[PDB]
């Protein structure tokens, strides 16, 4: 029992991780098979920074002026080419650590592990959401950029960082390097959109509760889609749809509670709040779990 | 910026988990140079449990009643040994992923990151604090137990916690590596008050300073003792002067002397937070240590 905000383990990443550094400036690398994978920005001097032409700069750059780092090793680099916002620096060596691996790009509202990462080397890991307006709350400083976000399924690597925002949020890209959200990587500052809740994972959440054993919440009635939507929106929610409903129906198997029952109970919590009360320990409705991170969590799947 | 319950990188500990199965029990097994460390209650079958002779027990195994499993290898079992309630289980292959280690006794309040592990195989890593009742506010399932917790400095290991039991409340008991117990418990079947750490919430309202997260600092100061007056009501852990030292870089960081901080604390918990939230959180958060918060907003790595 018990329930936290869990982490995939990270060494399978860890072993990825290089240095790159170009002129003054140092960030990280994903090293898999003989590519090293970072963001463009790397290239740009602080004047560059303000309106690149990567196209252009890139032409000015050689395969010597990128300085890529394994630890003590250094790779030598043997070719440059940009996919969108993303470096690729081919080294003349493989990584004997590259794990079985694929690049997806994720949905709002789905979760992954970020490994932070400073000259290469990991600071911590923990776990990240796609937020509705495409940026994510990590916990990102200068020089993280090029830390990696991924999912273990085969590595699932999803995220790649570039920048922090205005608000302290963070933005990236996948790794074919098309950003989430309408961010680009020019130095200025850029609004995010407004933020809303993940509904479907609200309700995972309120599941993972249930198995738990902290069920005060339910109530006795239920609701139509349409008429828990028109709740929904009036407090910042993410509408759910019919495909939310059929994700969520293993949890509604297990704990014996049909979803459109707990779309009732989820809205009283939003129409009369919580009055004091805390479920799994949190005094909010939590909306960073998914429902496979509850199978996860409460059936202990392992890798 | 932003601030999150960080854990440690798992990588070097996840190079050291095995699967250990003794009868019909399956758990988990730390695998350090050629000894597997795990839970000596792996040896009891259901009868056994109430109050086992632990001694009798293990004398009555074989060696052969051990399977260790590192991955797709069995390794070979040469001895089995007993301290206090932890099971050394000596092998004739000593683990080529051994990191630097050491086995520490970590105090109530100091928080460390487990490797939640089923079946020898890491599941989840999450960050957690040692409760002042000596219990932990854990993630784990039947089968988790030999699941470690760590610290890790530089290059080096510190494993401090071993996973045997969770008590009826759903919270979770264990050992240091030595096999001591953490708080009052043992490894019988048998039926077995907590406060917050307030020098632990001082920095993680630092930590919201040092993150732009500033709507609850206020203008006033109080004493210490005025401060305490005010914690013990709400079932905090007073506050000493040694608490105030450690909370010295992030005051001098800051520049929010830590008895300006305590006024602000005082106020929180006598008002509350007015449908306000500090670092994401409408709760006051006591699971990050001051060190936690100065290695996550400086950017140590591993
Ligand atoms: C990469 O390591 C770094 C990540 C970083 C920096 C500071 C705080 N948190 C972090 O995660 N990224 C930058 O420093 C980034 C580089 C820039 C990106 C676009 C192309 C040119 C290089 N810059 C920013 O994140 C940034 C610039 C800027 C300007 C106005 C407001 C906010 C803002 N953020
Ligand atoms: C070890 O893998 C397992 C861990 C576990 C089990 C269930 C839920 N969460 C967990 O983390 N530990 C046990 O199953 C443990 C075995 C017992 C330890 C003392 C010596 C003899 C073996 N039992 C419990 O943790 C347990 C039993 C029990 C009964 C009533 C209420 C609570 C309770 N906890
Ligand atoms: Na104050």
């Amino acid at each position: 029992s018990g329930f936290r905000k869990m982490a995939f383990p990270s060494g399978k990443v860890e072993g990825c991780m290089v240095q790159v550094t170009c002129g003054t400036t140092t960030l990280n690398g994903l090293w898999l098979d003989d590519v090293v994978y970072c963001p463009r920005h790397v290239i740009c001097t602080s004047e560059d920074m303000l309106n690149p032409n990567y196209e252009d700069l890139l032409i000015r750059k050689s395969n010597h002026n990128f300085l890529v780092q394994a630890g003590n090793v250094q790779l030598r680099v043997i070719g440059h080419s940009m996919q969108n916002c993303v470096l690729k620096l081919k080294v003349d060596t493989a990584n004997p650590k590259t794990p079985k691996y694929k690049f997806v790009r994720i949905q709002p509202g789905q979760t992954f592990s970020v490994l932070a990462c400073y000259n290469g080397s990991p600071s911590g890991v923990y776990q990240c959401a796609m937020r509705p307006n495409f940026t994510i709350k990590g916990s990102f400083l200068n020089g993280s950029c090029g830390s990696v976000g991924f999912n273990i399924d085969c590595v699932s690597f999803c995220y790649m960082h570039h920048m922090e925002l205005p608000t302290g949020v963070h933005a990236g890209t996948d790794l074919e390097g098309n950003f989430y959200g309408p961010f680009v990587d020019r130095q200025t500052a850029q609004a995010a959109g407004t933020d809303t809740t993940i509904t479907v994972n609200v309700l995972a959440w309120l599941y993972a509760a249930v198995i738990n054993g902290d069920r005060w919440f339910l109530n006795r009635f239920t609701t139509t889609l349409n008429d828990f939507n028109l709740v929904a929106m009036k407090y910042n929610y993410e509408p759910l749809t019919q495909d939310h409903v059929d994700i969520l129906g293993p949890l509604s198997a297990q704990t014996g509670i049909a979803v459109l029952d707990m779309c009732a109970s989820l809205k009283e919590l939003l129409q009369n709040g919580m009055n004091g009360r805390t479920i799994l320990g949190s005094a909010l409705l939590e909306d960073e779990f998914t429902p496979f991170d509850v199978v996860r969590q409460c059936s202990g799947v392992t890798f």
